[PDB]
């Protein structure tokens, strides 16, 4: 399970405000206490997220208070300034071209917010006079490294991504490189001067590798991917401050049974497929469990039903005929699996290019050697084929979003790790500044569908979240396909 909650120090782009979310997210982070899984700040809002089982909600908020309002760094970004809309730029606003350059490098910026994309910086105040809206309709691709505006904003993509900021120019240092020691070249609170520069494009940063090249102890062989195929541990936790998704399993429950039924800890790397599973072949003598939905598993013509653990011999392939309700399963092996974690975890973070699904040749191997006695079995709680969600208020709670959320059956539009879109009756939505994504929030943006946040979701978002699904829900979401009806009730 995870709870969390919002502290506001003031509303809109204020430097005090920030400042105090700030003092506190810093002092958290130096030194976070077990249960804390996140303290992300935005201009002047701090969302925190924890385990309560670990932490309660009244030890966490009494720390807060003991921490000290004081903080306890001036960024230079060279910028070759071809960008695409430097003209549309210059003649909107009635200024020439050198006087946008200008302009944009005059003030001494501060960063806002960090990680919209992960790396990807919000800084202020742009001057008065270079201060035009966001383009009318964003482009689905701005290229890595481009150098933006709207308002009083200017911005970083660190990579491709889709955006209706109006392009100045290029930078020429990658402020986001996962292979680098230091892989985030800002941090919420650094203060950034742009200067004209001429230089090397930095070329797109390469996806990280989290599976080792040679594993100590093979034990299975790829001869065939899923979907989308993802080894995954209980997620990256501590990152949401500079962009890093929590990732980890989408129906966190089935994957701690699975692990639990070969005798594993319960975040121990396992491998998460939905749809359609991987053809997997034995290279050594496994114990094994298949726990989750959507499948039944297939190994030496007999079929094997979710929730229970067995013996795979040495060279014996393994498959996973689909079989509802639900899509997604889960395959745990006694002893874990080796992996090589990013920032304390070894889930994907597939928007920020570490770790890769499931590829064809693929070898995985253990983490150690941890023999248990095969046949292991717990009964799974039934998945209904409609399902009953829980709805608690949300940050930007409104009784009528709330009202029209319990009207009537929505159905799946769209459904995968980073949400699920929902098709229903019409509920009010609204844009602001972008603040932390609480998990399970249900997003409503001024016209459009209802989105269900989940563990891949961007760490920050500015549509409205009316209300939040209850946590003892979040794991049928991951169960979510397209089609499948949803209740909300309150």
């Amino acid at each position: 399970m995870v709870r969390g909650f919002y502290l506001r120090f003031g509303e809109g782009v204020s430097e005090e405000a920030n400042r105090r979310a700030l003092a506190l997210a810093e002092a958290l982070l130096r030194a976070p206490p077990p249960g804390l899984l996140d303290a992300v700040p935005a201009y002047g809002v701090l969302y925190l997220e924890y385990d309560p089982r670990r932490l309660s909600r009244g030890r966490l908020l009494r720390l807060l208070k003991g921490l000290p309002q004081e903080r306890a760094r001036v960024v230079e970004i060279p910028v070759r300034y071809d960008g695409e809309d430097l003209p549309e730029v210059a003649s909107r606003l009635g200024l020439s071209l050198e006087a946008v350059k200008a302009l944009h490098q005059k003030p001494l910026y501060r960063v806002y917010a960090l990680g919209f994309t992960p790396g990807f910086p919000f800084l202020a105040e742009v001057e008065p006079a270079l201060r035009l809206p966001r383009k009318p309709h964003p482009r689905p691709r701005v290229p890595a490294h481009a150098v933006a505006v709207a308002g009083v904003q200017t911005g970083i993509y660190p990579l491709p991504s889709p955006g209706g900021w109006n392009l100045l120019g290029t930078s020429l240092v990658a402020v986001y490189d996962p292979h680098r020691e230091t892989p985030f070249l800002l941090r919420p609170g650094d203060r950034v001067r742009f200067l004209e520069a001429e230089g090397p494009t930095p070329p797109e940063p390469r996806p990280l590798e989290l599976l080792p090249e040679e594993p100590r102890l093979p034990a299975l062989l790829v001869e065939e991917p899923g979907l989308m195929d993802l080894v995954v541990d209980g997620g990256r936790f501590l990152g949401g401050h500079l962009g890093l998704a929590r990732s980890g399993p989408l129906d966190a429950p089935s994957a701690r049974l699975a692990n639990r039924l070969v005798g594993n800890g319960a975040g121990a790397p396992l491998l998460e497929f939905a749809y359609k599973g991987p053809v997997l072949t034995a290279l050594r003598d496994l114990v094994a469990a298949f726990a989750g939905y959507g499948f039944v598993a297939l190994l030496e013509g007999e079929e094997i039903p979710p929730g229970q653990s067995f013996l795979w011999p040495r060279g014996k392939t393994l498959r996973f005929r689909p079989r509802g309700p639900g899509v997604r399963g889960y395959l745990a092996v006694a002893g874990g699996l080796e992996v090589r974690p990013f920032l304390g975890s070894a889930s994907p973070d597939l928007r920020g290019r570490i770790g890769r699904p499931l590829w064809a040749g693929d070898v995985l191997g253990l983490e150690a050697l941890r023999p248990v006695r095969p046949g292991r079995a717990f009964p799974q709680r039934p998945l209904p084929e409609a399902f009953r969600l829980r709805l608690l208020p949300g940050p930007q709670f409104a009784g009528e979003a709330f009202r029209a959320l319990c009207s009537g059956p929505f159905r799946v539009a769209r459904a995968d790790r980073v949400g699920v879109e929902l098709l229903g009756p019409e509920v009010p939505g609204g844009e602001g500044l972008s603040e932390p994504t609480p998990l399970g929030g249900v997003q409503v943006p001024p016209s459009g569908r209802p989105l269900v946040l989940l563990a891949d979701k961007g760490s920050l978002g500015g549509y409205a979240k009316p209300a939040l699904v209850d946590p003892r829900d979040l794991w049928l979401l991951g169960q979510a396909r397209p089609g499948v009806e949803i209740h909300f009730t309150s």
